[PDB]
């Protein structure tokens, strides 16, 4: 049993190994985030500045396009887990892999440097985040309650690493020392792994040390050759294009959107055509399509907080935070601290308010259509305030305004969402229900890589009121249809 070989206590009730995986994943996400609210301006910024002096939109693509890879890269990286290296290598080389990417923004490499730390983060990632996720919740014997509070502790490191990075990095965009900063980050990064390093043998013992479905002598030559087929094809034309030059983003953002689109499709249409699948676990995949596209149009616009609602506050607002007389200059790399301060604060908060209501809460189809409409509703504010002010520069607490009432969407849906990749998932499709959830993302980030390029012949403004409005649209046809979804 890999419960006898850990400590069930020691962490606020908690095994542990919970505290061992507190401190890692606070470091990866402090120093993701935090690289993540510099690498926007470091791109867009003048060369003059230590920036890229890369086209503002696609500087903007680049953002959603890496997030959307994060976030599909998870896929493999559970099947490498799964059926090659168990959980607890593929964490390791994860990390191993995070710190040369960050350590590629910290050196003068330019171009390749930013490229090269995006191929070893998206990489990492996909080996890291959904397997330290596994190993938390594997910690917890079969019938232990106290499994779902041990994942509110543990999400609790994100929050704290996305809410305290972007404060601390705010001075190196200031001082105009990217390399520097990324740097920070880098070092943050090797103390996550030091301490995992440190502490893991005693407090995680033999869990997820082995792959739970390990690969046999003719899977290991069959998955061998399609993947070194489908990499190859890839190596070779990312080169062919390159000496030809021939090699622009769109080549990627293009692939990107593709994904984007096929991955839902595919994955909907292997469960709905399952034979191991009954009829009434088909019914509830069917009710998950609308919560789906309710999910996809609130990460659309959520996302977009990183590298379109950010630029539209330094460039059009004073940046000039003004609360009854407290006055302070805001600097735009905390725009991105916005969000997860309000989900620290009012996340246990709502979900004492779902537990008072009790049954009479709420339901799914409900709790995302909230969410979405809120999401809907932050945009059309925001793209009111640049209608009635036109060329006039309007105060900063309008843009945070925008941020707050998104985040509100949030505390609406993300807890719904998460239950939702369990309860309505079908006893052999656990894994392949996973990844529909976090397909709402990686959808929404894919579609966002190309959605950017509306803004120069929408006009930003335009463009803020379009995307509010068919979010509330689509969000109103299929609240009408909520009854029937609940399944
Ligand atoms: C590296 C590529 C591995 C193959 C991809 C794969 O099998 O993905 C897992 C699947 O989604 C599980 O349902
Ligand atoms: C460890 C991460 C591995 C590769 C990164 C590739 C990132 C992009 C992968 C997108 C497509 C994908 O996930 O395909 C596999 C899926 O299982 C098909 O059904
Ligand atoms: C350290 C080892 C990096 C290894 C792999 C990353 C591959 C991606 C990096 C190579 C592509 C560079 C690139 O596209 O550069 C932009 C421009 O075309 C030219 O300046
Ligand atoms: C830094 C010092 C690391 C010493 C502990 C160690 O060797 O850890 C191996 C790790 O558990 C991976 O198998
Ligand atoms: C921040 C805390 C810094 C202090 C960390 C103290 C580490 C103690 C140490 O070296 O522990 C060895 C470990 O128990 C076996 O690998
Ligand atoms: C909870 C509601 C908090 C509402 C806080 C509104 C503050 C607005 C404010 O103080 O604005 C000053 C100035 O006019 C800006 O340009
Ligand atoms: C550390 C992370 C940053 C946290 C940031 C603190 C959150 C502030 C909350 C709400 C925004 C203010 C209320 C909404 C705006 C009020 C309207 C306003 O300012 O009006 C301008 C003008 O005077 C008339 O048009
Ligand atoms: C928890 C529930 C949260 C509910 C969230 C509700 C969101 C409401 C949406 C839009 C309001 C738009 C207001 C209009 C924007 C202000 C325009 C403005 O100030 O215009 C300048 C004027 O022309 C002088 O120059
Ligand atoms: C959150 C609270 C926002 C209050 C905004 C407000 O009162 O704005 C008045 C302003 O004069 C409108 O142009
Ligand atoms: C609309 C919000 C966009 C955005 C920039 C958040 C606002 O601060 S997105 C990034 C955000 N820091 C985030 O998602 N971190 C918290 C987390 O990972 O849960």
């Amino acid at each position: 049993q890999t419960i006898q070989s850990i400590p069930q206590k020691g962490f606020f009730g908690h095994p542990r190994g919970l505290g061992v995986l507190f401190f890692v994943e606070f470091w990866e996400r402090f120093s993701y985030y935090g690289m993540r609210a510099m690498l926007i301006f470091y791109m867009y910024f003048a060369i003059h500045q230590n920036g890229l002096g890369i086209d503002k939109t696609t500087a903007m693509s680049i953002m959603s396009v890496y997030g959307a890879l994060i976030y599909m890269s998870s896929i493999p990286g559970a099947w490498i887990a799964d059926r090659i290296t168990g959980t607890r290598g593929a964490t390791l080389l994860g990390a191993v892999l995070i710190i040369i990417g960050h350590i590629c923004l910290s050196l003068p490499f330019a171009l390749f440097g930013l490229f090269s730390s995006m191929f070893f983060i998206i990489i990492g990632s996909g080996l890291m985040k959904p397997n330290i996720s596994n190993i938390v919740g594997r910690l917890y014997p079969e019938n232990d309650t106290r499994i779902d509070a041990g994942f509110v502790i543990f999400y609790m490191s994100v929050n704290l690493g996305a809410l305290i990075s972007p404060i601390i990095l705010q001075h190196f965009v200031d001082i105009r020392n990217f390399h520097g900063g990324f740097l920070l980050a880098a070092i943050g990064m090797a103390l996550g792994l030091v301490w995992y390093l440190l502490f893991n043998r005693k407090n995680l013992g033999s869990v997820g040390m082995a792959p739970t479905n390990p690969l046999s002598k003719e899977e290991k030559r069959k998955y061998g050759m399609i993947i070194g087929i489908i990499v190859a094809i890839v190596i070779v034309v990312l080169l062919v294009t390159y000496y030809t030059h021939t090699l622009s983003f769109d080549l990627i953002s293009n692939t990107v959107l593709v994904l984007g689109v096929a991955l839902p499709i595919i994955y909907f249409t292997t469960m709905l055509r399952s034979k191991d699948v009954t009829d009434g676990e088909r019914s509830r995949v069917k009710a998950f399509i609308p919560l789906f596209i309710l999910g996809m149009l609130f990460w659309s616009i959520q996302e977009q907080g990183s590298n379109v609602l950010n630029i539209y506050g330094l460039e059009r607002s004073d940046m000039q935070l003004n609360l009854f007389g407290w006055t302070t200059r805001f600097g735009e790399a905390l725009f991105q601290s916005i969000n997860p301060l309000f989900i620290l604060l009012f996340a246990p908060v709502i979900s004492m308010i779902w537990l008072k209501m009790g049954k009479k809460q709420p339901s799914l189809a409900i709790k995302f259509s909230i969410g979405t409409l809120l999401a809907g509703l932050s945009y059309i504010l925001i793209g009111l305030v640049g209608l009635g002010y036109g060329h006039t520069q309007f105060s900063v607490n309008w843009v945070i305004l925008s941020y707050v009432i998104c985040v509100i969407g949030e505390l609406c849906l993300s807890p719904t969402g998460n239950s939702a990749a369990v309860k309505l998932a079908p006893k052999a499709f656990n894994a392949q229900m996973m990844s529909v959830w976090l397909l709402t993302n990686a959808s929404a980030q894919a579609i966002n890589g190309t959605l950017v390029k509306l803004i120069k012949p929408l006009g930003q403004t335009n463009y803020f009121i379009f995307l509010g409005t068919v979010a509330i649209v689509i969000t109103l046809i299929i609240l009408v249809f909520s009854p029937k979804i609940t399944k």
